[PDB]
């Protein structure tokens, strides 16, 4: 079954393709949504529901932003800005990435970024199974466009820790195209120019606006701009900083040095922000914030905006910046489509509208739109649309000097589309490396490898290689033979390849030890389950013997039964308070033969009622 | 409907009598009893479960031992016994007894332990109704045994606030007794002499002795004697205030500065008790007790064993107490049965068997066979249905007597209901009369009644013709009622005109410690306000959540099922009245009126219901194409 993933910061979204069309998969408490969240407890982990319900008492064990420390270099100059929305430890790994430090298992545990997402996704896929009772094997995973070539690796890898196949990891904006394109019957076809589509998605940490060429059938990405530091929990972090220091002014409680009362008021201050959306006034409350202080305040839409005023200052780059390299002024966009849920808000849509001069749209489910368009994706692999995303810088690859006139050569230029296939022919003297890199380092994010992936490959002797910007937007070598003299093919070489994805002995590793912590965890559930099938089993049986039961056994049956209930109880308190499955399933079965034979007895009874009845009539 | 009404200190057990046998009630999350709590809030009361939850978020407005401030003068030697265990404000009443003080919708308010009762019995009566579907009119209330005159006056009165008529206000162990009566099938019958059980209760704040005589169709109590002040409550109390000390020298914080720190200790120190009667060692952890430091130690049961010891000095004392009064040594006994929690308390039980020299049995439902007596009692009442006739007498432990005015009789005074007789009790006697006159009933012997006890119980005044011969002779009914209260029945002036003619039916006017008309009209018509406006704000509160689920549920299946059955017009339109709706739940409808919100819900539904049968007519066809 086709599954795919909106991996949010603050929710996921699945989808399946099943049956006419797509449809969103619940969580276990029935949501449509599931929070991106991993705990760790003494006997196992807290993934989604669970992680995020124990963030306050289990604080410095949960792990949530779990996309934004992908790839993450724990010098990055942005480490800070990420960094300040955590609530558990970030350290430095071997390899110079961020992981988390935790308290696990009643020892401490160090996680790499890709570990955590694997965990999550796990936990998810895990949901998609209960859902469809099906065997879950394929993904498509949604993503910022500002993620980047390694954090498409390590996303990719996390799937496969997951035990799944990234068949694709897209562009969250250009997933949500394909729902708008696959749900649109009224496009123009033919000689007709497309339609202009603008889209602006603002969610819990990023801010993108995307924009598209829409006909019958295809799209094509004209341009992609992103805000990676704009989004809901910049305007939770501000409500908060402002009520840390009004409460210790009024209260004398200083929120800050309690990372629990800290993370009270983010979390009231979420729900705040929502009615601010609607009313232009709104009260704060929140019952035992520190120290058993009930605070209590209000706060007004006109204040809020004043509290992210230097935010607000780039709340038209990402629209101008689209245009820009869509070549496209505002005048020439069509229709502006508006989802993530911090485009409710009222400032941001006043804002958008008036850059693009058009009212919005909302065509597209907010929430729904992206996951959705991951499943159709992912289906794709077993109706046709052809969708092309936009490739922002051009990636050159090189090769060895030898007897070829030139060693290296611009590949996919800036501005060009993916996926994208470029055949090329070398004249070879012997074996030799490759390498891709980018063409020109400036016009990229400041500190980037110039590098991308490197190969090694098996009077001169020509050989067609094949090199590919995959549908995931990645650079590969696809294919290396030799030519002979029109054509003919000879020899095959082995390609060695070298990029951010993992080796295949670090990745069994690594999914051997996720097996682990799974089957920990399932493991734990089910023993915590029979424990209270048993425990609920000699509270109702006891109350049907001082009922119904109680015509239905002798004196010497019912002492029986009722001291092997206070020993059953007794056992729980004692060897039965933390034990295994099979002694609670033993001392469950022990009860219930016994149990059963008075039930049985009962029922005897009650079809002779039931006769009665029918032989009055 | 007969209903019983067993009134916990900690929870109370309801049982109904009905089909061929008495059942008990169970409450709205489907438990079979029902925290006795009392919590006041901005918009309506918490009684029962949702008080108990709410009681360390509003424990200054949570109101709890409601059965022991009944009839509590604020000046009792025993108060600060009793105030130690509450977490709101208690008050001064205008009649010196003892109310609480809370803050209830906005407001200060002062409620009276009469008024507090009614509050909850009237929660419970509801809980009755809701699962029989029948009205509820009449009340069998088990009490302690300890339960003065006066408190038996207040309780019943507290009943009637609540709707409902008190048929009898039973001793609580007399009724559980009864329940084994109706039980057993082998009892003595005829001439055979009466098996001699011995019951012990003991809960959260009483520990109650009784010695019985049993014969098929019989019981007479032979004797009774508490102690009120053992119960779980003190084991519970002795083991946080243990932690109290150890967390100020372990954790530097004092939880005895911090009520809702306590509370949460309180609350976890039961459970551990517990633990205890089961286990020899018990660990103990609670997150975040105070300034979110959590705590972690242990308790032993013998640890535990020494705090309580002060209270274990006097754990024969009711059995000791209960035999001298029924004038039996421990052998003559032939059954001890123990019912009440803190009977599995392993310290308890051997003390008690020891004191007896008999193992302990558990015939009877360790919690619910004091609600069943009393329900079983309130049938043999209600002359509606029959059930085979179940005869009991309970034991006057104190002497009474009654006086009127001198006149022209030779005394003024005579007892009339000997101390160790039984009730209830029925006396006749002749008074010579020469005008209207006073009386009233008294202990003849104050000295063997507990501290400052008033010597008055009642008085009555009568208002007679003197038939011209100086001095008409009346004949007085002279009653203890069926509850164990002192009144005057019947009085009328005979005449030997005929010998035994009765001449006049007198009027009587009494003085009790039961309410006047007046003054219940008063509380029963404040209970009905405050009971109607929980009603409607729970019923608001639902139409308000049936909106909320509606536009949620509508927009999802507009996406999933609804989607074929409606046009991209339909669509919008209830795409726009959703959002709509939605901002209204922000805005003004935020806290609303209910007709706002059913009035929302149809607008939504008239245009919902057109694509709803639409899909309900195409899933009809595959059921069948
Ligand atoms: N009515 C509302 N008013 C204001 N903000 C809202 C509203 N509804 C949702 N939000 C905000 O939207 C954010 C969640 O939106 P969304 O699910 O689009 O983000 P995400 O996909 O988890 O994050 P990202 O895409 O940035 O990784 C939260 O910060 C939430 O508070
Ligand atoms: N296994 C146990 N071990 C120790 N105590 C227990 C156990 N089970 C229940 N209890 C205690 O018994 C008490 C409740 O008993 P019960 O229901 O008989 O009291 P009650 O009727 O509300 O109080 P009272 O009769 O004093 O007014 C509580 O203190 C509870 O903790
Ligand atoms: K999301
Ligand atoms: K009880
Ligand atoms: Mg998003
Ligand atoms: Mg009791």
């Amino acid at each position: 079954t086709p599954f795919g993933l909106d991996l949010g910061n603050n929710n996921s979204v699945l989808a399946v393709a099943r049956n006419r069309g797509i449809d969103i998969v619940v969580n276990e408490v029935s949501n449509r949504s599931t929070p991106s969240v991993v705990g760790f407890g003494p006997k196992n982990r807290y993934l989604g529901e669970t992680g995020k319900n124990k963030q306050t008492s289990n604080i410095k064990n949960t792990v949530a932003n779990l996309k934004r420390i992908i790839g993450l270099d724990y010098h990055h100059p942005d480490f800070e800005q990420e960094s300040k929305h955590f609530t558990s430890k970030l350290v430095e790994l071997d390899d110079k990435k961020t992981g988390a430090e935790v308290r696990f298992a009643g020892e401490k545990h160090v996680f790499s970024a890709t570990q955590l997402a694997a965990m999550f996704i796990d936990k998810v896929k895990d949901t998609v199974k209960q859902d469809t009772k099906a065997n879950i094997t394929d993904v498509c995973i949604a993503v910022p466009p500002w993620y980047t070539e390694e954090q498409r690796y390590n996303i990719a890898d996390a799937a496969r820790i997951a035990g799944l196949n990234p068949v694709r990891i897209v562009n969250d904006v250009t997933a949500a195209g394909v729902s708008y394109g696959i749900f649109k019957t009224d496009l123009p076809e033919g000689e007709e120019k497309p339609r202009i589509v603008a889209f602006v998605d603002i969610g819990h940490s990023s801010y993108t606006c995307s924009i598209m060429a829409f006909k019958k059938g295809q799209l094509k990405v004209l341009g992609t701009a992103c805000d990676k530091h704009f989004g809901g929990r910049d305007f939770d972090l501000a409500i908060t900083e402002h009520f840390a220091d009004e409460f210790k002014t009024k209260y004398k409680i200083d929120i800050r040095e309690n990372p629990k009362a800290y993370n009270r008021i983010l979390t009231a201050a979420e729900k705040l922000k929502k009615v601010l959306s609607a009313n232009t006034n709104a009260p704060f409350s929140v019952e035992s914030v520190m120290n058993d202080v009930d605070v209590s305040s209000q706060l007004s839409r006109e204040e809020l905006e004043e509290l992210v005023k230097p935010l607000l200052e780039r709340v038209t780059e990402p629209v101008t910046k689209a245009l820009a390299q869509a070549k496209l002024s505002a005048e020439e966009v069509d229709f502006v489509e508006i989802i993530g849920g911090t485009t409710r808000i009222p400032t941001l849509k006043q804002s958008i509208s008036e850059a693009f001069g058009k009212p919005l749209s909302t065509t597209l489910n907010q929430d729904e739109a992206i996951a959705k368009g991951a499943a159709f994706i992912c289906a794709i692999h077993s109706r046709p649309f052809k969708f092309e995303d936009i490739h922002p810088y051009s990636v050159s690859y090189s090769w060895d000097k030898q007897v070829e006139d030139e060693d290296h050569m611009e590949v996919f230029p800036a501005g060009s589309s993916f996926p994208s296939t470029k055949l090329i022919t070398l004249n070879r003297t012997g074996d030799f490396s490759m390498a891709a890199s980018y063409t020109d380092i400036t016009q990229l994010p400041p500190n980037t490898p110039e590098q991308i992936a490197n190969w090694e490959i098996t009077d001169s002797v020509p050989v067609k290689l094949k090199l590919r910007c995959d549908p995931s937007g990645l650079h590969t070598i696809e294919e290396a033979y030799t030519i002979e003299d029109k054509t003919v093919k000879k020899d095959d070489l082995t390609i060695v390849a070298h990029t951010f994805g993992l080796d295949a002995k670090k990745l069994n590793e690594l999914i051997e030890k996720e097996n682990e912590m799974l089957a920990q965890d399932k493991l734990v559930a089910e023993t915590e389950d029979r424990k209270n099938t048993l425990e609920e089993y000699i509270y109702t049986l006891r109350g049907k013997l001082e009922e119904e039961y109680a015509p239905f056994a002798s004196d010497a049956e019912k002492t029986k039964l009722q001291g092997m209930l206070n020993k059953a109880e007794e056992w729980l308190y004692d060897e039965g308070f933390d034990s295994i499955k099979a002694k609670y399933i033993a001392k469950y079965e022990e009860l219930a033969s016994l149990g059963n034979i008075i039930r049985g007895r009962y029922l005897a009874k009650e079809e002779e009622k039931k006769q009665a009845i029918r032989s009055k009539q």
